[PDB]
C-alpha cells in the first residue's frame, strides 16, 4: 500500500509520466536485489584419497606439486598422471607428460595416449592459474591462457575424445591478502556452465589465498585438494575457508547539471534506455560509444537526447582496443574538460555449447567485458568519476547452457570491482548482474522479464546502496529463493 502511494507521489512530483508509474506498479513484488553473503569455517582436514579408486590427472605449470602429491597419495592404488608445461607434447614415461596448454592438438594427443594406455581419469586437478593480475595486455593474455583458454581446450578435447564418461574437475588458482584475481575468480562462472552443458562433469573452483604470515605451502594445497575430494566455489586460507551465495538485500542518486557521462554500447538497447533516463535527470553531456559508424539511427538517437536537454555525441570506438579507449577518454577530456561517470554496457552474445565454440568466438565475446572494462578503468584513472558502473549479467551466477564465455566475461567485471577498490578509485564502483529485460522456458522457472521501469528503478536503488556487486532478479520471491538454494 505504502509502495503504491510512494509511486503515486513520484508521478505527482513528475519524476515519472503517469504511464511509467503504472508500468512500475504492475512490477510490484517482482523485482528483488541480491548480494553475495559469505559463510566462514575453520579448515579441519579430511581423509587424503579420492572416494573412488580411479586415475587422477593433474595439470601444473611445473613440477612444484609433484613430490607433495606423490607423498599425499602414498598407498593409493590407481595411477597419478602429472602434466607440465613444455614446447611439445611428450609422454615422459610412467605417468608424466609435457604439453603446450594452449594447443588443442596437444590435449588430443594426451587423450589418445591415455586411452591407448587404458588410463581413464576421474579426478582432474587444473592448477596453472598463478601470477599477479596486472592491467596490461600481456599479463591479461597470459592469465586467460592459464585459465579460460586452457580449460576450454581441455573440456573440448575431453568431450571430443570421450576420455571421461564422468569427471570431477577441481580448478585451483592462487591469490594473496591485499590482492585480487578478477580473471581467475571469473572461471567459476565458466565452470558452472560447463556443468550445465555436461552434467557428468562435476566442476569445482578453489582460491588458494596466502595471508601475511600464513603462506599456502605445497602441503596445505595438497590438503585442500584432499578436502575437496572428500566434501561451485570456495575460498581457502590456510586456517579458514569461506563460501558465498546470493541472498536478498536488507533494508538518492542523480547525475549532475553539466556532468559529462560515457555510455559504452550507448546506441544499443540498454545503453540508450539509460541515456534517455540520464538526460531526463539533468542537463548533461552524453557520449555514446559503439564500434559501428554513425548512421541515420544514431543521429535520430542523438536528436531525441538533445530534445531532452542533453548535449550528445556518438563517437565510434572499439573499447576492447587499449589505444582506442585511451583516445576516447582524451577526446572527452579535450572536448568537455572532464569525465564524471561511465556506464559500461558494451557487449555481445554468441551463444554456443562448449563442444561447438571456437577460440575465436570466445575472444569476441569476452573482448568488451574483460579487456574493455580494464581499458576504460585504465584510461580514466585520473578522471574525477562519480561512478563506474558495469552492466553484468545474471548468467555470471546462474548460467545457462551455451553462455560459458559470456558468463565468464560478466563474472570478470564482477571481480574487477575489487581491483578498483584496491586501487582506491574515486566514486562509486558497481557491477549489476542484470536478468533478461523486456526492452531494447523462464515461465516454468517462476521468473519474469524485467520491464524498463522496474530495471531503471533497480538501478536507482542499487546506486544508493553500499554493495559493489548487486544481482537483479525478476519474478516470485519464493521461486527465486529455491533457484538460489
Ligand atoms: N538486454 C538484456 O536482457 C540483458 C541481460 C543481461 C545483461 N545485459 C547486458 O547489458 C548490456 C547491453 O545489453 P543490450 O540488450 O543493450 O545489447 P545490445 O543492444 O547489443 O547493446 C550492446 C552494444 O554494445 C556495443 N558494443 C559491442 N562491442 C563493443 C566494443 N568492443 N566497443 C564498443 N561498443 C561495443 C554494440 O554496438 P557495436 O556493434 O556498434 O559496437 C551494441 O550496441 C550488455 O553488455 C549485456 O551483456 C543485457
Amino acid at each position: 500500500t505504502m509502495q503504491i502511494e510512494q509511486i503515486v507521489k513520484k508521478v505527482k512530483e513528475c519524476s515519472l509520466t503517469p504511464e511509467e508509474g503504472l508500468e512500475l506498479i504492475k512490477s510490484l513484488g517482482k523485482t528483488h536485489l541480491y548480494e553475495m553473503v559469505w559463510d566462514r569455517h575453520e579448515f579441519k582436514g579430511s581423509k587424503k584419497f579420492p572416494h573412488t579408486k580411479e586415475p587422477i590427472l593433474f595439470f601444473c605449470e611445473d613440477d612444484s606439486m609433484y613430490t607433495v602429491m606423490k607423498r599425499q597419495l602414498e598407498g593409493y592404488e590407481a595411477p597419478f598422471i602429472y602434466v607440465t608445461s613444455g614446447e611439445r607434447f611428450e609422454d615422459c614415461r610412467n605417468g608424466r607428460f609435457t604439453m603446450n596448454f594452449t594447443k588443442g592438438e596437444d590435449y588430443d594427443a594426451l587423450c589418445g595416449v591415455l586411452r591407448s594406455q587404458n588410463i581413464r581419469p576421474r579426478h582432474i586437478i587444473h592448477f596453472l592459474a598463478a601470477g599477479l593480475f596486472k592491467n596490461t595486455e600481456d599479463a591479461m593474455r597470459k592469465q586467460l591462457n592459464k585459465s579460460l583458454y586452457s580449460l576450454f581446450q581441455m573440456f573440448q578435447a575431453f568431450m571430443a575424445n570421450k576420455l571421461c564418461p564422468k569427471a570431477e574437475i577441481l580448478y585451483l588458482y592462487e591469490n594473496a591478502e591485499g590482492e585480487v584475481q578478477p580473471i581467475y575468480n571469473a572461471v567459476e562462472s565458466f565452470l558452472k556452465t560447463v556443468q550445465a552443458e555436461n552434467p557428468n562433469f562435476t566442476c569445482k573452483a578453489a582460491e588458494l589465498k596466502s595471508m601475511f604470515d600464513e603462506p599456502f605451502t605445497k602441503q596445505h594445497i595438497a590438503d585442500v585438494i584432499s578436502f575437496e575430494w572428500n566434501n561451485c566455489f570456495t575460498c581457502y586460507e590456510p586456517r579458514h575457508y569461506y563460501k558465498r551465495q546470493l541472498q536478498r538485500v536488507k533494508k538518492s542518486f542523480s547525475v549532475k547539471k553539466n556532468g559529462v557521462y560515457l555510455i559504452t554500447g550507448g546506441a544499443g538497447g540498454l545503453g540508450y534506455l539509460f541515456a534517455e533516463y540520464l538526460a531526463k535527470q539533468a542537463e548533461v553531456k552524453l557520449i555514446l560509444t559503439g564500434r559501428s559508424p554513425a548512421s541515420r539511427e544514431t543521429a535520430q538517437k542523438l536528436s531525441a537526447l538533445e530534445n531532452l536537454g542533453a548535449e550528445a555525441l556518438y563517437v565510434p570506438a572499439d573499447i576492447s582496443k587499449e589505444k582506442e579507449t585511451d583516445a576516447l577518454i582524451k577526446y572527452i577530456k579535450q572536448t568537455f574538460g572532464e569525465l564524471n561517470g561511465i556506464l559500461h554496457s558494451a557487449g555481445l552474445v554468441k551463444d554456443a555449447f562448449i563442444i561447438k565454440k571456437t577460440k575465436e568466438s570466445i575472444e569476441e565475446v569476452i573482448a568488451p567485458k574483460v579487456f574493455g572494462t580494464v581499458w576504460l578503468d585504465k584510461a580514466a584513472e585520473e578522471e574525477p568519476l562519480d561512478f563506474f558502473v558495469m552492466f553484468s549479467s545474471l548468467s555470471a551466477v546462474l548460467p545457462n547452457a551455451g553462455q560459458s564465455d559470456y558468463a565468464f566475461a560478466n563474472g570478470c567485471m564482477d571481480g574487477f570491482t575489487q581491483y578498483r577498490s584496491m586501487k582506491g578509485r574515486p566514486g562509486k564502483t558497481l557491477s549489476i548482474n542484470w536478468p533478461l529485460w523486456d526492452a531494447g522456458a523462464l515461465r516454468h522457472a517462476g521468473l519474469e522479464l524485467l520491464s524498463a521501469q522496474a530495471g531503471l528503478a533497480a538501478f536507482q536503488d542499487s546506486m544508493s546502496r553500499s554493495a559493489s556487486q548487486l544481482a537483479v532478479i525478476s519474478g516470485d520471491k519464493d521461486r527465486i529463493s529455491e533457484l538460489l538454494s
